[PDB]
């Protein structure tokens, strides 16, 4: 035990010393007749110490437990794609011509990935494993590995570590390409048409990066929104593109500057059907995964109580406005960024001791209010807080029926913000900013139907749907720190 | 012949008088009970001169000719607005709607004496206004790319192009996963940084400058080391380097990576997975392509396979009455090599290395041996090509290939270094291969070529949504 981290030292050694000895420790191919996972799903109902001694099969993995037991015996634990199987490897079963066994096998240390030729059976106590005539190094692994419950900020920076290690981790993945995949096919069904727009503009914090030979300054996208809007105006009623966008700002659990992003664009869809539209397709992505609507989560980390979160629909709506009065014991009259009213709100924020915003802008003093009062209304379910007002919200559309609202809606999961979608605004005359971009601006111009569109954020989604309580957890290489 | 300057301003007039007047030209809902095309198939079928009078629907679309032309996801009707029909002033209610505006229409559906399939207004709602005139249908320079909606809504060819790119992505996303594949998403910035140029960017609460991804190859392969043996990423990379027909400083790309592979694997993959979609796309494994533009002939490019295989060194060798001795950055070499790149008339690159002197070599002889055919150039050197691994019997190669359509290249592959003491870079991946990568054969695809051959373009530019213009 305790190697001085010199196995490397040891292996790079054993390594060049097998090229002087003419021996290729990195072979070119080996050709393979079964994945692990079909080797256990052809050979799982064999009888305990039944060997098809007749059948000649090639496989391959990477070598994780080297147990020993006699000097004419030897075990491994053999794992590719997430699943293991025994090797039994017997001094009377290994073809000698090819070579010296107690020298073919002295040599595999744990990491190693080997390419056996064996045939399949079971151990008399019944562990399902390959039996090799002959076992060849494909690529060595240099470095010890970190045992079982090895594992820190290592997961992360190598993630290849906690992949090979933690049977979790390649779950947590694997759920995430799952959910992908769902809503893909969630909205390809419903007719809509996936398209790719520009990562870099010219117009949240952005990321600024230069073209060398083109001599201008370009940003990277804060989000799809614009262009898939020009291009309902262009006659693709139903346009979505998921993929990445870049924020830059601070970082934490739920922040990371580059994130996973779909948006949806719906052509001749109002506010109503976008919260029949989530409720149908969080309820059955949840269904989907879990079989039942209701999942567990540990809010406050793994060695905490779990809390459960029930995706029913419907969901709860909450009047943003009206909740903030009703709670406050207070009425906020319009317009919000008058003068009389900010102080009302500065006034609350102070007098139940919370963090004021500077610049004091109505629009950020409501969002901190809402933060603190409202978010955290429903952890047991996940819940719609809609009807934001226009000084909030300067592309939703005002509402139909109430004054300085619009209609617009955001559906939260334990305090966080996951969706967020209105019926968009089409009439260029009351675009404030247009009386964003030129190129935009334009567009309404030429004329976009009412439509109704989506905005989700794939990882916070993914994280509630994998218990983690960091946004690095369902990343796979998180920007971190040098 | 009128002025687009007053066309705006007298509509934005027009706008304003029809609030002023207590309606409201942006209406919020229309609940619609049909799309165009469901139109068009459910009553493709009526006689000539059959109404339906009895069934009255909501439909929408774009109005796009006065005389009505309804059009909605690429798709046109007739409307036949009747005195006899409408829901009582009808002048009044129609001489309002320009070309252009969205309108939304409580008809029946039917046929004109003509046989011209139609909807007939009792009512006719104007949705959303085209406050600017229109370009006249083969009326459309640069200002497609710039307003792509403007392309998508006049050329009927634009609108295919497009659906045929995200046809093309689906298609290998379903070949791929097939496979057993599995997507991942790995970093669009990395620390540090193929063999190009980088954008370059800060992060401000990091405070420090990150490189956006040239490529997709180094996490991936960091991957493998994970244990997902087959996985791949579709999207963006970012190269700072020159615009043309050919070239995009950002474009979509495919990398997957395929643990226990080969090379030759890879080439079994490629000839599959090209000939599938095209005959997918077509129908034949044959499509014409106007290589020297639409003014001119086509030709007939053939995706049966196999398709050829080219040794570039022994072509380059072969083409040239010249024996290239290694290795190639020997001095004596590079000059045989400089020799033949001004003597048949070339541009020299600077800095003049064997690995530069070669592509340029290979870019004039070879690259547009068969335009007829997709072909393959395969054992690049390894003075070339540092992350593929040693070819297995012959010395100084790799067993790497690469596709080439119409003189362009669309696939670049090659069976994986694996062995970390030959590779001559992240810390982070190096590192990883020490862990112990097995075989692995690799491959990258340019999606925006492959579109460009697939929709007879002869411009990147053209199979890109909005692609990066000079203001
Ligand atoms: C496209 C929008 C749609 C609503 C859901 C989501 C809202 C936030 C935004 C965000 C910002 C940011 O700076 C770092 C983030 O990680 C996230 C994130 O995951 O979700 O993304
Ligand atoms: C994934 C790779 C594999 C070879 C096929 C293709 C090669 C080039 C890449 C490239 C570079 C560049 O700086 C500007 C580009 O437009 C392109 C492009 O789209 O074609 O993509
Ligand atoms: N751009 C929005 C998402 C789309 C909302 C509806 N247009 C966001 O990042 O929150
Ligand atoms: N990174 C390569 C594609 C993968 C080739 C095989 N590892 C390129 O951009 O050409
Ligand atoms: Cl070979």
């Amino acid at each position: 035990e305790v190697d001085p981290r010199l196995y490397f030292e040891n292996r790079s050694k054993f390594i060049q010393d097998q090229k002087d000895k003419g021996i290729n420790p990195y072979p070119h191919k080996f050709e393979r007749t079964i994945s692990i996972p079909e080797f256990i799903e052809k050979y799982k109902d064999l009888g305990n110490g039944e060997h098809l001694e007749d059948t000649i099969l090639n496989i391959t993995g990477r070598i994780m437990r080297v147990s020993a037991s006699g000097q004419k015996l030897r075990f491994f634990d053999l794992v590719g794609d997430g699943e293991k199987i025994q090797v039994l490897a017997n001094y009377s079963f290994h073809n000698h011509e090819k070579g010296n066994f107690a020298e073919c096998y002295d040599k595999i240390r744990r990491g190693d990935i080997v390419g056996i030729v064996g045939f399949p059976g079971k151990s008399k106590k019944g562990e399902l494993s390959i039996f090799p005539k002959e076992t060849i190094l494909l690529s060595a692994c240099l470095h010890m590995l970190p045992m079982k419950y090895g594992l820190t900020e290592i997961r992360y920076r190598q993630r290849y570590l906690d992949l090979l290690i933690n049977e979790s981790s390649r779950h947590t993945f694997v759920t995430r390409t799952k959910i992908i995949n769902f809503l893909r096919n969630f909205l390809n069904e419903r007719g809509f048409f996936e398209v790719e727009t520009p990562m870099m503009n010219l117009i949240a914090r952005p990321f600024i990066t230069h073209h060398n030979d083109l001599d201008l300054d370009l940003y990277l996208r804060i989000a799809t929104e614009l262009p898939l809007k020009m291009l309902i105006v262009g006659g693709i009623d139903k346009v979505y593109e998921i993929g990445k966008v870049f924020r830059n700002e601070g970082i934490d659990n739920t922040h990371n500057p580059e994130f996973t992003s779909c948006e949806f664009y719906w052509a001749y869809a109002d506010y109503n059907d976008l919260i029949k539209w989530s409720e149908d397709f969080f309820s059955q992505l949840v269904y989907h995964l879990f079989g039942t609507y209701k999942i567990s989560y540990n809010k406050d980390g793994p060695e905490n109580q779990p809390i459960e979160i029930d995706f029913t629909p419907p969901y709860p709506k909450v009047s943003i406005v009206e909740e903030i009065e009703k709670v406050t014991n207070t009425i906020l009259e319009q317009p919000f960024d008058s003068n009389e009213t900010i102080e009302k709100m500065i006034n609350i924020i102070k007098e139940h001791k919370i963090e004021l915003p500077n610049p004091p802008t109505a629009a950020k003093l409501l969002d901190q209010l809402a933060s603190h009062f409202i978010e955290n209304k429903y952890n047991d379910k996940p819940f719609f807080i809609v009807e934001h007002p226009q000084i909030m919200s300067p592309l939703a559309k005002y509402h139909r029926t109430k004054p300085g609202l619009t209609e617009r809606l955001e559906m939260f999961i334990c305090g966080k913000e996951v969706l967020n979608a209105y019926t968009e605004l089409n009439d260029p005359f009351k675009q404030k900013e247009c009386f964003l971009d030129s190129a935009f601006c334009t567009s309404l111009e030429y004329g976009l139907p009412p439509t109704g569109g989506l905005g989700l954020g794939i990882d916070r989604i993914t994280m509630f749907l994998t218990n983690k309580n960091s946004i690095k957890d369902v990343i796979l290489f998180p920007t971190m720190r040098p």
